[PDB]
């Protein structure tokens, strides 16, 4: 039974209805930045004793913090901004949440309804702007529509395929007095009629029948299995099928397990891409067949019967036509198949040891490799030390670039929602704010931001947010003085012609620029720099043991390349296995 | 005669056609951030010996730098970004350039044409997103359309009412070989037919006739007069009409002149708002009648015959119907009226000394005032010292907030394009990157960023850009540890209830947080902090005399309020003249 | 009701539009491509592996042949009044089923689909997705131009025919052998049928005649054809129906045959909107 701060017959401001609408949704943390259009909302937030606001230093850091809050907990992330410039700073976060299917609810202030369309002070048509980069958006035109729209916003953002939902609230609606009606029915008739239903037994028995008829099955797990870690693990025990995860599906099946093929795709392991290339049954659970995994669609799984399970009917058959399809929750599809695989266990006699040994041979001949040059710190080795010292139980958020791939390859994630990274949009500056949202949603957890010197500096202002909110956010900065991912593509396909990829100072060429330690010192965050490989283990241990925030500037040779690499539009026969920029 | 780097019959990449198309437009400086979708453009930029790229540390800093480059020189500002997250970071700059009518050309990379709409890697419909926040945008669908679209983009961005134009270029178009045709005719038939024509003599003679019949005339000058400083000054000599400028029109008529009423509007001087309130002829030259100037439209210039000259026919009569209107360039309208005012000089016998003395009395009784508390530095006084030590010849870029208003009130700008500020959108984090673009376009000029502690930290990463490019950018940081503008509205209309406006550390409440000096030290920029009013003059002098970049952390008491203040929707009778937060 | 449609069947969906596969119902096996090529590929497998598969569904066909004989398409004849179903059945016989049929929208559209045996595709031109009235007469114009040596017949309704009646001038000027089998029931029959079933026969602007002269055929469609110089005739008795349709076919050039039908007829069978197979209506009309 919800206990309101107002009487059921007492009129209250629309902003007070908005905050209470969040309280009735279970919202405990918002990321709001104040402004003229949203001052009424911020005043109403102070009256709430259950909703905590984490003030960022940039609205892009506020929406990215809402993503990490959502990616690391399954709950929806709520960010609030003002009209005009405050709303336009959320654009990168909204498009990022849409491509990665992150439940998010963004509330933006707006000019009064009478001033909309008049080029008013700090007015931008944020609904027209964000319609193509959000799952759905609203423009509240009456104070009585607030309880319904907020309920519809959280329902659309969390149900089906999750995504961001923006709610634009004009200022005159926030100030208008009204008595809210919390019993209104949602006006989503076509959406609810198209919601997926529990999977039929005829579809599940046909999948189990294809498993027994197959000799080389491979599991294709992605971001749709973040809530099916137990169901997927039970499915692997009953089948013994090796698991290949996407960049979004890391942690769904433990990377340290013997049946794990780790990541597949452009920068996936050689044995994971080998398994899909020479498979006869591809179980695509919670994936969307991105070109980062398939490359050339004509050659991707060219000899496999494709079984695609997805909660979005628009994804089934988009880039590749499957043989058997199941539109619904992969969590329920696994539960239904586990019952069939257990009763009919001895009837099926499932054993793929011959196919697994074919992959174990490929795993031992082409494993993830990194070369150590003298005392220079290998970035792959540094992340491998972080795995050991944290026992693989740390929540990892990353930026975008070479460090993002090495953090995915050389860290064994035991559970999903430990791996927070921008995969669909690939937005730099995501690592640091996402670690803020993850640390708030998981206070007793080890949160480490494996960031790059280019991605870290984009939202470096959020270091002040970490200090003020006293969050134990660790920053494992892999500094290579370059935009490493773009630098790698210059060495491979452009004759190493540098085109504005060096991030240091050309005057003092051999000086670490910028001095990231002074960035942490400016915000009162203890920091240290490590350059020699021998001092690396003690430095990372000091970062973890030191209470509160900590930044570790790890210097790495910039000539390193992420391996292996399948060029864009290439096949498995075009995989690059060796080479760098020396 | 343009000299190309390729033979007229030699095929070249589409990216090389794009860069040469910029060279043929006179482009010398671009602000490009590399990415997978725009690597071909960056490779082609290195082959250009005339186009210099200023690499920012954030695309929002790149587009804001393109604004300051344009606002301080009249030339169009060119910023380049990659697809997906790089393009979405330009959104705040595009909407800011549209509301302030800043000529800007944004070039964004895009996924290959075959992959558009497939939720590809780093794909966002940037044309669908930015259609409502740009003057016009394009999606290049063929390599042969590059010479025409670039010519149309620069024409639309600089002609008529200036604005931002976005050009989305897919990657396959950048790589395709072709022979460019630089003789293509622009396909803008309806736009050129609607372009304003030179003003007719019948309209100009009717304006001059209303000037002689009026007794209390007031000039209403705005951002449309940035290229008419000489024509406007000549017009004032022949009429003796006092000049009231908007936040965008500062510098058009010198603030130090005796005939200048300084700024009008919400935070405009009392005597400027008094002149418009009690006028019989309002000469609105290059303005758009924003609610920040009018307030309540029914009471704004309620006794004046309104003469509105504007180059956009959609602005004439939008918020207020004028008596006489002239659709065209205010530069030509002033030239035509100056000829009539000089030949018919003794015939008209123009003299408004009685009306000017009525305003001089109001100027002496209600001037711009600030109170000095002990040795605490008044933010108004610090800007007044910067005016004296720079002789008013410095290019000033500001953020948004209280410091933005004090930099407009207490600095006498002698020429337009010395004042770079976000007025229409009012985007924080604009001051520092705009100073970068202004310093590049004006290397031998004094560029000072009067920023606030909240606005400065949003794009603090651009300090690395200032050091690498070795730009003599001065940062006069008015630090009040608060979001001062929002804090002021809390004291006035919300009983001083703080709602997430304090930017410091609540644990160490009386400690300056963050330590902005260490931000400059991280990027190798000399910095210093001044707290006592006596040491203020020597500190600002050290900032100016020290070559290269410099940051001056000026500590100010946060209880200061921007005065005077006309509340939203109020009239001249509701102006607040005294009060603060003590 | 999608939940009950083919509730016990493995659905195999072949379609050239990937957006249609799995939209309203999820199939077990899907093939995105041209069904023409999919049939060619399956025919080769079915012929080589013919004796290996031993395909025989005579037991399932006999189960349907029993249902076909107990519930066939039925129409009732009332005295000498012309049954609209019978008139279309006569047109099938006199044209040997080789005529190109274009229809409007309504009851006449359904009877032209039920009681005519089309031997080849592209003989049946009708608005199904949008269901636009006034489609029959102009579509017969385009079909007669694309197929000059073919028998083109417009099975139109009095409401649909009048919407684009101006195209009769186009038929005469272009000299097109367009036959108009007008099933005149003086009503918007399809909307009238739904009034009798679900609205207690409360007429809501469905009568197309003249209420002053209630028992007079209004409008006189014969004078519409006469205005455009098209020979026309009206038939009311069932005995004169066979000779009237034969005169329409044998007369060269355009021809309009005003076939008067009792308006109380209903299109059967009928499954109500959102219903299942257990809700099929098999008998009943408006008498
Ligand atoms: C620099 C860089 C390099 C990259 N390289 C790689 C790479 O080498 N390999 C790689 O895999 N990725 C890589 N990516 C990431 C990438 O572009 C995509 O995010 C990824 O390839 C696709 O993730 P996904 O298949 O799991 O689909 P997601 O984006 O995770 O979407 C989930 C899918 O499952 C479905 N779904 C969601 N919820 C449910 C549910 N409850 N039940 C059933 N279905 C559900 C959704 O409809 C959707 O189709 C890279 C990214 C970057 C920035
Ligand atoms: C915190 C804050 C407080 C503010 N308070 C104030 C305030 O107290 N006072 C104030 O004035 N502003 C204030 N503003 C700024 C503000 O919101 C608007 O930018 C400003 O009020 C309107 O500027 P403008 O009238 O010059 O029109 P602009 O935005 O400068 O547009 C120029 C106008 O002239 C026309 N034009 C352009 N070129 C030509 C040409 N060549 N010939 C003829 N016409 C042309 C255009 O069509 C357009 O209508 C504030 C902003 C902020 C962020
Ligand atoms: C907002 C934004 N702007 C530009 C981007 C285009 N990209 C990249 C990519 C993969 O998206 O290329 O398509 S990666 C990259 C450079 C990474 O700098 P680092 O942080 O130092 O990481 P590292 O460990 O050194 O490699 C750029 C510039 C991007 N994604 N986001
Ligand atoms: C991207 C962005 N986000 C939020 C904004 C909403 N606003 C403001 C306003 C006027 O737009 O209110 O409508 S001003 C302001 C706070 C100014 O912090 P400061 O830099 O310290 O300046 P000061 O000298 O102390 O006053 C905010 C939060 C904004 N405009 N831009
Ligand atoms: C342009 C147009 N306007 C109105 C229509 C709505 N409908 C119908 C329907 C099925 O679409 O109802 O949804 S059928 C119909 C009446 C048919 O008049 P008839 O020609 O005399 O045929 P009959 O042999 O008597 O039954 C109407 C009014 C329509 N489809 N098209
Ligand atoms: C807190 O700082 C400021 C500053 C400022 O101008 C200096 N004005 C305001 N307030 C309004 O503008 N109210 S309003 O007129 O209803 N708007 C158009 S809105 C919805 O807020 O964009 N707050
Ligand atoms: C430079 O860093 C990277 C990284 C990376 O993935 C790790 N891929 C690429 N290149 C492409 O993606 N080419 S592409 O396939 O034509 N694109 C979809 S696009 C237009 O570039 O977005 N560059
Ligand atoms: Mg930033
Ligand atoms: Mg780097
Ligand atoms: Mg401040
Ligand atoms: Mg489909
Ligand atoms: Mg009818």
């Amino acid at each position: 039974t919800f206990i309101s701060r107002f009487a059921p017959d007492q009129p209250r401001k629309g902003a007070d209805i908005l905050v209470e609408a969040l309280e009735r949704q279970g919202v405990e943390t918002v990321f709001a930045y104040p402004g003229g259009a949203s001052m009424e909302i911020h005043q109403a937030l102070t009256r709430s004793s259950s909703i905590r606001n984490v003030l960022p230093r940039h609205e892009q850091g506020g929406v990215f913090a809402a993503e990490g809050y959502a990616r690391s907990s399954g709950k929806p992330g709520i960010c609030i901004a003002t009209s005009g410039p405050g709303a336009t700073n959320l654009v990168s976060g909204l498009a990022d949440a849409l491509l990665d299917s992150v439940p998010l609810v963004a509330i933006t202030g707006q000019v009064p309804r009478r001033m909309i369309g008049t080029d008013a002070f700090q007015e931008t048509p944020i609904v027209e702007v964000t319609r193509s980069i959000t799952k759905h958006n609203y423009l509240v035109m009456d104070v009585e529509d607030i309880p319904r729209i907020i309920e519809e916003a959280f329902f659309l953002a969390t149900s089906g395929r999750p995504g961001p939902v923006l709610v634009d609230v004009p200022k005159d609606i926030q100030q208008q007095l009204a008595i809210p009606n919390w019993e209104q029915a949602m006006r989503l008739p076509g959406y609810m009629s198209r919601m997926p239903k529990p999977p039929e037994d005829s579809h599940l028995e046909q999948i189990v029948r294809l498993i027994s008829e197959s000799k080389k099955p491979v599991l294709y797990v992605g971001g749709g299995c973040l809530n099916s870690s137990d169901e997927l693990g039970r499915f692997v025990e009953l089948t013994g099928i090796p698991v290949a995860s996407t960049l979004m599906g890391l942690g769904s099946y433990p990377c340290d397990d013997e049946l794990s093929l780790h990541m597949l795709g452009m920068h996936g392991t050689v044995y994971a891409n080998y398994a899909v290339e020479h498979s006869d049954l591809l179980l695509a659970f919670g994936v969307r067949f991105d070109d980062r995994v398939t490359g050339k669609l004509e050659a991707f799984a060219s000899r496999a019967k494709i079984v695609h399970i997805d909660i979005d009917s628009a994804e089934i058959g988009k880039n590749k036509t499957p043989h058997v399809s199941v539109c619904g929750d992969v969590k329920l599809a696994l539960q239904g198949m586990n019952k069939v695989l257990e009763n009919r266990a001895e009837e099926l006699k499932l054993d793929f040891g011959v196919w697994r040994n074919e992959l174990n041979v490929q795993k031992q001949k082409f494993p993830l490799s990194f070369k150590t040059f003298g005392e220079a710190i290998p970035p792959q080795y540094a992340i491998k030390v972080l795995d050991e010292l944290t026992d693989g139980k740390a929540i990892i958020s990353t930026g975008v670039g070479q460090h993002q791939m090495w953090a995915a390859q050389f860290y064994n994630y035991k559970k999903p929602r430990q791996w927070l990274s921008s995969g669909g949009l690939g937005a730099m500056g995501f690592g640091l704010p996402a670690a803020i949202g993850a640390s708030v949603a998981n206070p007793d957890a080890i949160v480490v931001d494996i960031d790059g010197d280019g991605s870290f500096i984009m939202n470096v202002q959020e270091l002040a947010t970490i200090r003020v909110e006293n969050l134990p956010v660790k920053v494992l900065l892999l500094n290579n003085q370059h935009l490493g991912m773009v630098m790698q593509w210059e060495d491979r396909f452009y004759k190493a012609n540098r085109a504005h990829t060096f991030l240091g100072d050309p005057a003092q060429e051999d000086e670490i620029f910028p001095n990231m330690l002074l960035f942490a010192a400016a915000c009162g965050i203890p920091a240290a720099r490590v350059t020699k490989k021998a001092d690396l283990r003690e430095a990372i241990q000091t970062m973890l043991d030191t209470p509160g925030p900590y930044l570790l500037d790890v210097i790495c040779p910039h000539q390193e390349h992420v391996l292996p690499m399948i060029p864009t539009g290439g096949t498995f026969n075009d995989v690059i296995t060796e080479g760098d920029g020396r």
